[PDB]
């Protein structure tokens, strides 16, 4: 089997994307954020407390001829940027872009952080993590790819993000059409739960290329680009009037500069993150300071490459018994 289906940027700067995915029997249809970085398929439903839904569309499992209570089952999660969810837990019968899931674990949400009822957006989310970091107990539940891989053509999927666009996430296939050149594959380690791989080091505009590995995860549920403060620091002192601000919480530039490019390392490979890329727009809205699309790791403890760097590529998650990152320019 394959699937593919579409994914839209929530807003003008790309700040995440929404895939539409069809739970229960009818299909009820929720836009979900396709993620990476965890491994909950969460939602927003008709067990959320009221106050806390604000536009979202909710799945409502009585309505479902296929949803049965998981019994005893609760999850709760915390993420990078400081929100959190947690509920009990149903199975249905979950489908992306044609590919269908049955018994899938559905996370039905009590509550959910601020930050998720102020995104009217965001019906909730679908990670794509290794099952291990699964939050729900006692029993841990398996993601939507890991239930789905035995049946799929190859054990793959692929994120091909769009600039200010549609893009595509396709289950079991690589779309030979989808990018240029070839695709470098790179080791992957599962340590941490993670797709956590080693770039072989970057390059600022049309600057000379720096070898140095620089570990860090592919993470489709975050928005921006985070390297070391040495990375950063480099990249930033080429555009005029950059700096860190405490009180913005990081790196701001003139909103009159035009941005240089940042090059990745992938193998013997590069992929190339245009200027316009990382521009993130007025700190508030009239502002002549914007926000910065590269910004430091060094409060967070590992590298993440979010959708500033992956929507520069093809990228290829390869969930075979040794799983591994493929990369393509596109
Ligand atoms: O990397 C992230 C992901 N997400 C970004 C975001 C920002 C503004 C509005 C909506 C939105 F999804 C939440 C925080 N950091």
């Amino acid at each position: 089997s394959t699937g593919s289906a579409t994914t839209t940027p929530i807003d003008s700067l790309d700040d995440a994307y929404i895939t539409p995915v069809q739970i229960g029997t009818p299909a009820q249809t929720l836009n979900l954020d396709f993620d990476t970085g965890s491994s909950d398929l969460w939602v927003f439903s008709s067990e959320t407390t009221a106050s806390e839904v604000d536009g979202q569309t909710i799945y409502t499992p009585s309505k479902s001829t296929t949803a049965k209570l998981l019994s005893g089952a609760t999850w709760s999660i915390s993420y990078g940027d400081g929100s959190s969810s947690s509920g009990d837990v149903y199975t249905d019968t979950v489908s992306v872009g044609g590919l269908t899931v049955t018994g899938q674990a559905v996370e039905s949400a009590k509550k959910v952080s601020s930050s998720f009822t102020e995104d009217s957006t965001i019906d909730g989310l679908l990670g794509l993590a290794f099952s291990t970091l699964n939050t729900v107990s006692p029993t841990q539940q398996k993601t939507f790819f890991d239930n789905a891989k035995a049946s799929l053509d190859s054990p793959v999927f692929t994120a091909d993000l769009g600039y200010h666009a549609p893009g595509t996430y396709n289950f079991g296939f690589i779309d030979t059409t989808a990018y240029t050149g070839s695709i470098t594959y790179t080791a992957v380690s599962t340590k941490q739960g993670f797709w956590e791989w080693t770039s072989t080091g970057y390059a600022v505009g049309s600057g000379t290329f720096k070898s140095t590995s620089i570990d860090g995860i592919a993470d489709t549920g975050t928005t921006l680009l985070y390297l070391p403060a040495t990375v950063v620091s480099a990249y930033w002192a080429q555009v005029s009037g950059a700096k860190s601000s405490s009180s913005v919480g990081g790196y701001v530039f003139p909103c009159s500069a035009t941005l240089p490019s940042f090059t990745f390392g992938v193998g013997s490979a590069r992929i190339v993150i245009p200027g316009d890329y990382i521009d993130f727009g007025p700190i508030s809205t009239g502002s002549s300071s914007c926000f910065g699309g590269i910004q430091s790791s060094a409060g967070i403890g590992i590298n993440i490459f979010g959708d500033v760097a992956l929507k520069a590529a093809f990228v290829v998650f390869n969930g075979a018994t040794t799983p591994t990152l493929g990369f393509a320019s596109k």
